[PDB]
């Protein structure tokens, strides 16, 4: 196959042949491809409309050229809470927040990050301004993992391969099918996930590439445009559980939840950030949290998901119980400082 | 105006605003522009379906970065016969023999052009392969139009501000609307001509363009596919006049031209299309004799259009009989001759 075969037939509108994107996206990878070629790429995959298969293609190269985690490290049943980012609204960093919730709750956490693209502060950026470590590879993640129950794999870490791309990407400044990538990149590949999606055009696609895959993870995106469960409004969910996808609208109302003002969840810089994080663990009520709580079940019941054996209102309010009762027993709070302390500690 | 914004917008499958696509275009000329930037807007611009304002503001930016010719030294009634090409033939033997039929018809030409991308030879290649200077200054090319009868502005010397947008579309290698712009960007802005192009949704896009110019032209796609007039079957022609568009449907057989076969018509090898130019303007009968003629013809029939008095089947048949004259007098042989001793006479 060839650049100009490949651009050409995207450019027709069509659907690519099987192996295509795959090839494309490891030419990418293997530093092969001319930045106007991975810029035509991008943008031509993206008006065309992507498929499951071709994004799914894309993730699988990108997975196979990453730094993967020791053998036996990763647990079975491990949560990510990740999104895609480009919001365009800029919000205090709602996913690493139930990230630790989720993980001290009990269910074993390896986040996927980096810096903001857009926002005024990342995850990676967050917790980095909270002095937990970013940097760790693969063998200290895994070890992160087991000895305080969350570990953080920051991707230019992982999928140094993604440094070609990642610079054309930036020079472009539209998003493309390649903001979908984090998400369905994380290097550990743990089965369950809640996966947020600025695009609600594309969260199918992302939902379709997870159930390939076959993982317990629910994609998406606030009514509102926010690439996590939302309290401004209802939010779409494409649940993913037995390889097979279905659509849902979400109201926390109907779990007791004040609908709240979207500029309640405005965030800023890194220390602004960090200090809203100390804020909420600490035990300050109100949006923010809510939010956080919100996100936090939805983790855990995608977590409960990856049993067959399972309905989704009794695990929803497992879920909020649980998030809850980990802020408010302080249990999330140490998790944070055990995890702080940890990095301080080869 | 922005990058960001205006390649968002054209990823929302959305029109412009008035404004846009000449801002982008004068980033691109001035050096502003990232080749990642220029992949796509040209990818995007081509996908979501470009429109004839769009397109005119492209050309207008170009023009007005290009070096003109010389104040008084373009006749208003010159004629440009050129294609788009990338009917994957080619075409570059049919239009480098019209053209030189015409100016020994009398009609002033002025072509625009570049060594080809596609094919061995290219109206550029197949022009220096008969001997004759592709590369000369404003100056040169008006003395040349004044002594010879006919001009070639070669599109490196005369746009030295897309050399950047050049070398990035030979990368992504596929056509984009970019392809539409050597018709529209003659640096001699002559307001007649044939103008070839292999795609027929842009044909139309490009005949909207010279009608808001008031050129009177005949833009024409082949119904085989031609990125010229053609012999094999019928053409589609948009007849351009009063800064209006008629589409029409001409066929060659009522005027008694044999339907040749698309397979002895295409252009070939420079070496190749230079011979086949010395068969036919030496008298070699046959079909690639007949559909020069035709386009020939074309092209003097839109140089008729200039005057609203002017009638179309009596245009056509004055057109056919000053063409087949002007090769069998020897005028056209005799023209290349006085072309090329042009060239070596400075
Ligand atoms: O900068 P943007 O492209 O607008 O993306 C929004 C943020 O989301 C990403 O983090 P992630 O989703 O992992 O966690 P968060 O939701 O807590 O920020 C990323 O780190 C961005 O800072
Ligand atoms: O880009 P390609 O597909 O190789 O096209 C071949 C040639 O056709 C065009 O020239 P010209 O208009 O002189 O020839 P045509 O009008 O017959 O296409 C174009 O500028 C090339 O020189
Ligand atoms: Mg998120
Ligand atoms: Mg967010």
């Amino acid at each position: 196959p060839s650049w100009p075969q490949i651009l050409g037939r995207l450019t027709d509108n069509r659907d690519l042949a099987r192996g295509q994107a795959a090839w494309a996206m490891d030419q990418i990878m293997t530093g092969n491809a001319r930045p106007a070629q991975i810029a035509a790429f991008a943008v031509a995959m993206t008006m065309k409309a992507p498929t499951a298969d071709e994004v799914g293609e894309l993730a699988g190269v990108m997975l196979s050229h990453a730094h993967p985690l020791p053998a036996d490290t990763v647990p079975d049943d491990a949560v990510d809470v990740v999104g895609t980012g480009g919001d365009g609204v800029n919000t205090v960093n709602l996913s690493t927040m139930a990230a630790i919730v989720v993980a001290a709750a009990g269910v074993p956490v390896v986040k996927h990050g980096n810096r903001a693209a857009s926002s005024l502060s990342g995850g990676a950026d967050t917790l980095e301004a909270l002095g937990v470590r970013i940097d760790l590879g693969p063998d200290l993640v895994a070890r992160s993992l087991a000895e305080v129950g969350i570990g953080f794999c920051f991707a230019p870490r992982f999928h140094p391969s993604y440094r070609h791309a990642a610079a054309v990407l930036r020079e472009i400044g539209v998003p493309t099918v390649f903001n979908l990538l984090g998400p369905l990149t994380n290097p550990a590949r743990p089965r369950a996930g809640l996966i947020g999606c600025a695009f609600a055009d594309l969260a199918e696609v992302m939902a379709g590439v997870f159930a390939a895959r076959r993982s317990s993870v629910l994609v998406v995106h606030g009514d509102d445009g926010l690439d996590e469960l939302t309290t401004t409004t209802t939010s779409t969910i494409w649940r993913v559980a037995a390889g097979s996808v279905d659509k849902l609208t979400f109201d926390p109302a109907g779990f007791g939840f004040a609908r709240a003002q979207l500029d309640q969840l405005a965030g800023g810089d890194a220390q602004a950030n960090a200090a809203a994080v100390r804020a909420v663990l600490g035990g300050a009520r109100g949006p923010v949290r809510d939010a956080v709580v919100l996100n936090a079940a939805g983790a855990i019941v995608a977590h409960a998901g990856l049993s067959s054996r399972a309905e989704w209102l009794p695990a929803w309010e497992e879920g909020l119980r649980r998030a809850s009762a980990a802020i408010d027993t302080g249990a999330a709070e140490q998790l944070l400082a055990r995890w702080v302390r940890f990095g301080r500690q080869i």
